[PDB]
C-alpha cells in the first residue's frame, strides 16, 4: 500500500493549533483526521486522539516541546478510531480524558478504549463550559453521540466528523449515522454558535460556515 502520510501541525488562530494524522484505508489510500489543541496559558488541552498511539504520543510531544504548554486534559467527540484511536497513549502520558456517558458506552461496545471522566451533556441542546470551550450535543448526526465545541476568542467551531468536507456529496462512514437527525443537528450546531467564522471538519480542510451549510444540505431526509 501506500505510505501513510505523516502527522502534521498547522495554526488556525491565536494558540489554536489543528493536528492532523493520517491512515491509508486499502484499497483506497491516505484519509486526513483534524482534532484541536488549544492552549490555556502555560498548558493545553486536546480536542480528539488521531489514528492510533503512535499519532497520538507524537502530538502530545508536540504541545510540550514546541509550545511549551502540555496537554493537561482531553475531550473526544464521539466513539470512533480517529477521535479515540490514541486512548491508552493519551493515558500513560498522563492526560485526563474526558467523553459523553453514551461515546464511553459506545467505545467499550465498539472496542475502543473509553475517556476516564464524565461530560454531563446527554440531552439534545444541551451545552457546559469546559477549559474555557463550550462543549454542545446537537443531536445524533455522524453518529448518535457525536458533540461539537466552539473556542469563543477566535471564533473557531470544531465540527467534527459530524461536518462533512468542502462542498462533498460523499456521507463518509455512515455505519453508525442518525440519518434521520443529521441534518438538524447540524443546524443545531449552526444556531447555537452564529459567531464561528472557522468551521473544521475531521476529514477535510478548515472552512467557512458554507460547510455547515452544504453538510446540512447533503444529509437532509
Ligand atoms: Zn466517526
Ligand atoms: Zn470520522
Amino acid at each position: 500500500g501506500v505510505a501513510e502520510k505523516p502527522v502534521e501541525f498547522v495554526k488556525l488562530g491565536t494558540g489554536v493549533w489543528m493536528h492532523t494524522g493520517y491512515k491509508v484505508v486499502p484499497p483506497w489510500g491516505n484519509i486526513r483526521t483534524n482534532g484541536l489543541i488549544i492552549e490555556r496559558g502555560d498548558y493545553s488541552v486536546l480536542v480528539d486522539t488521531a489514528w492510533n498511539d503512535a499519532q497520538t504520543a507524537e502530538i502530545v510531544a508536540w504541545a510540550k516541546d514546541t509550545l511549551q504548554k502540555p496537554i493537561r486534559a482531553s475531550i473526544h467527540t464521539h466513539a470512533h478510531s480517529d477521535k479515540m484511536g490514541g486512548m491508552d497513549a493519551l493515558h500513560m502520558l498522563g492526560v485526563e480524558t474526558f467523553a459523553t456517558d453514551l461515546t464511553n458506552r459506545l467505545a467499550i461496545e465498539r472496542g475502543l478504549m473509553p475517556a476516564k471522566n464524565v461530560l454531563n451533556i446527554s440531552e439534545i441542546g444541551s451545552q457546559i463550559e469546559w477549559e474555557g470551550l463550550t462543549i454542545l450535543y446537537p443531536g445524533g448526526g455522524h453518529s448518535e453521540d457525536n458533540i461539537v465545541v466552539n473556542e469563543g476568542v477566535n471564533n473557531i467551531l470544531f465540527g467534527g466528523c459530524m461536518i462533512r468536507p468542502g462542498m462533498t456529496t460523499s456521507l463518509g462512514n455512515i455505519d453508525d449515522a442518525n440519518l434521520g437527525y443529521w441534518s438538524k443537528a447540524v443546524e443545531n450546531a449552526a444556531n447555537a454558535f452564529p459567531d464561528s467564522q472557522i468551521v473544521i471538519p475531521s476529514h477535510g480542510k478548515p472552512a467557512g460556515r458554507e460547510i455547515l451549510k452544504n453538510t446540512a444540505y447533503i444529509t437532509r431526509p
